[PDB]
Order: structure tokens, then sequence, then C-alpha cells
């Protein structure tokens, strides 16, 4: 099994301090249940908020699917992500819920599909949406530091990664044991990167380093 304390000694490296990340020192608890409804910004259309159903639970993350669309574009969001909110938030903020990109019906049917889908469903209580963590004021990451990062090619996977480079407010995430094809640059305050030990603390799944 994988253990950071041992891996760090094996690779002769150190893990990035938790203060470097925009993640809560004490991870948020996940009280959501599969089947619950909520609002989520369309991963394929940021300007649109759609109705989403919880398909799965993993650690402090939710596997979501936009109601009215197929099951081939599911995405993962932390319970304290600003991209998810309780039903009713969109309108309360003066916006209008949008059909998902990939909606299987005619746009005009959206109004009734909405009531239908939300009818007799369990709306995730606001109590389930945890407080957003504070943003570290500066990028404190240093090249070589290790962490846990989401493989954006396979979002369900969180893997051992290293800060390959630092440029201003950006960091170059590289995946231990895998080809550069999975690497990516992101803002230091990205919600897709976590301090070593995050998966263990949240009950999520941390992939072992690549065997290639």
């Amino acid at each position: 099994d994988f253990h950071w304390e041992e891996y760090l000694k094996e690779t002769g490296s150190i893990s990035a301090p938790s203060e470097c990340f925009r993640q809560s020192q004490i991870p948020p608890v996940n009280d959501f249940k599969v089947g619950m409804k909520l609002e989520a910004r369309d991963p394929r259309n940021a300007t649109s908020v759609c109705i989403a159903t919880v398909i799965g639970i993993t650690g402090a993350r939710l596997r979501l699917r936009l109601d009215g669309s197929d099951n081939r574009n599911d995405f993962w969001r932390l319970v304290d992500s600003p991209d998810i909110q309780p039903v009713g938030t969109c309108e309360k903020e003066g916006d209008l819920l949008q059909p998902p990109l990939g909606y299987q019906m005619n746009t005009s049917s959206w109004p009734m599909f909405l009531l239908k889908t939300l009818n007799g469903s369990e709306m995730a209580s606001a109590t389930l949406f945890k407080k957003e963590p504070p943003k570290p004021p500066l990028n404190n990451f240093k090249v070589g530091m290790k962490l846990e990062a989401i493989d954006k090619k396979n979002p369900y996977l969180i893997c051992p990664a290293t800060i390959g480079d630092v440029k201003g407010d950006e960091v170059h995430i590289t995946f231990d044991g895998w080809s550069g094809a999975f690497d990516y640059w992101c803002k230091y305050d990205s919600r897709d990167i976590f301090p070593a030990g995050w998966c263990r603390l949240t009950g999520d799944v941390l992939q072992p380093p690549g065997t290639s």
C-alpha cells in the first residue's frame, strides 16, 4: 500500500506544506447522498448553472451528472467548491437555470423538465455545502515539493504529483511515474490540488505512483 512518510524517504523529497493550498486545514465532511439534487455550473459551459444529481461519493468529492444529459460527461466537485450550490441559488442571484450542454430534449421543454426532475426529489440541504477555504495570499510552492493532484484526464483519480516548476501564480504539476501527457499548469490556488495526506484524511482514493 502507499504511504507518504515512506514514499518521501524513498524519493528523497518533501511534501508541500498544507498552507500552500486553497484547501481547508481540516478537510470538509461529505454528508451528501447519491440521488440528491443540487445546482452546478456546467463543466462544458461555465456561464450556465444546471441541475445536477449526485451519482457517486468519494472522499470530500461528489460525482455529478447534469439532469437531462447522458452519462458520458460526469464530473467531480468538492463539497466546498464554489461551482456547486443548493437548488434555488441561481434564481436568488438573479440568474436563470440552463439546460445542460447535451440536453436530450427540445429546449422549450426545459421549464417543465425542471419541475418534473426536482419534483419528489431530495434537494441537498444548504447544510451540506461546506465553507470555501481561504486563498493563500501568495504562491508558496517550491520546485520538487510533492502533493496529491487530480488527473484532469481521469478526474476520478487523485495521484502523487510534484511541483515541476513555479512561474508567478502558476505551478506545473507533473505526475510521478507517468508520461508528461498528463502534466498541466494551474493556479497555485487551484481546487484540484491537495496536500499529501488529503485522500487518507477524507477517505478518498489515492492512486499509487505510475508503473511507467
